[PDB]
């Protein structure tokens, strides 16, 4: 199905077959401190909608959202 990045950092790259259902990608950036974000990322059936002052971009092709 749809591969995503699930997970990306310093401590390496997870990327997941999606759960059928979920062809979509998605990738959440959150301030945590002045020059701080912190990124999230998987897969959805539906792109998520930001809060927290957050942003999200949702894309539709294998690993889109590195």
């Amino acid at each position: 199905g749809l591969t995503c990045v699930t997970s990306k950092s310093i401590f390496g790259i997870t990327t997941e077959d999606c759960p059928d259902g979920q062809n979509l990608c998605f990738k959440r950036r959150h301030y945590v401190v002045p020059a701080i974000y912190d990124s999230t990322r998987g897969c959805a059936a539906t792109c998520p909608i930001p809060e927290n002052y957050d942003s999200i971009h949702c894309c539709k092709t294998d690993k889109c959202n590195e």
